[PDB]
């Protein structure tokens, strides 16, 4: 049921740079993932204007932030367009190869990690704070899939059997032991107000019952 794939060499080199560089400004990961969710919501909204049945899988367009201190996870959920199996296995890595190479150029010349988003590879900044990332996703045209990687040069894809989503994407960050500040409600609110105040969809921060 689970298929294992190698990352393309450039992506693998990027993930190793991100994991093993000393860089203290790690909070930018959350800005980049919210920006990704916003773009995904823009895309389904646009598609729905000429085919309203694209929203039959769900009319709400929003972003939820869900910390869980018991599992040490931070989950970002959106109801955007989602990703197909072809996206997860090939398309995303292929479009990213070009920006990755330029980002690794931009860096040695005189750039810092915070500009990662300008090269279209902001997703990989998740590995600043995560030892593992799980992505659950459902596109209109495909089934529900789970993607997972602890970096390491490989990732897995499997059909997901968990609770159905309808449509969209769930990024689950399994946080490193020393990065648990991003589970605190005060800290998340500081980052969102600082970096994402002008996002055009409701962002709901769920509170923990613990
Ligand atoms: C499988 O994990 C990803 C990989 C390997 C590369 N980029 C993105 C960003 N990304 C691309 N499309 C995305 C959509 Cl439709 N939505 C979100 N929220 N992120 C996306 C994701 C989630
Ligand atoms: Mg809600």
């Amino acid at each position: 049921e689970v298929e294992t794939f190698a990352f393309q060499a450039e992506i693998a080199q990027l993930m190793s740079l991100i994991i093993n560089t000393f860089y203290s400004n790690k909070e930018i990961f959350l800005r980049e993932l919210i920006s990704n969710s916003s773009d995904a919501l823009d895309k389904i909204r646009y598609e729905s204007l000429t085919d309203p049945s694209k929203l039959d899988s769900g009319k709400e367009l929003h972003i939820n932030l869900i910390p869980n201190k018991q599992d040490r996870t931070l989950t970002i959920v959106d109801t955007g367009i989602g990703m197909t199996k072809a996206d997860l296995i090939n398309n995303l890595g292929t479009i990213a190869k070009s920006g990755t190479k330029a980002f690794m150029e931009a860096l040695q010349a005189g750039a810092d990690i915070s500009m990662i988003g300008q090269f279209g590879v902001g997703f990989y900044s998740a590995y600043l704070v995560a030892e593992k990332v799980t992505v659950i996703t459902k596109h209109n045209d495909d089934e529900q899939y789970a993607w997972e990687s602890s970096a390491g040069g490989s990732f897995t894809v499997r059909t997901d059997t968990g609770e159905p989503m309808g449509r969209g994407t769930k990024v689950i960050l399994h946080l490193k032991e020393d990065q648990t500040e991003y589970l605190e409600e005060r800290r998340i609110k500081e980052i969102v107000k600082k970096h994402s105040q002008f996002i055009g969809y409701p962002i709901t921060l769920f509170v923990e019952k613990e």
